[PDB]
């Protein structure tokens, strides 16, 4: 699991 | 899942 906190994180940081 | 290449991304971005 990681969701909760992760939409994305690639080069753009996670943004919720 | 994300954890498979989701270590952190809420400052550094994606390491694995
Ligand atoms: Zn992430």
């Amino acid at each position: 699991d990681a969701e909760f906190g992760h939409d994305s994180g690639f080069e753009v940081r996670h943004q919720k």
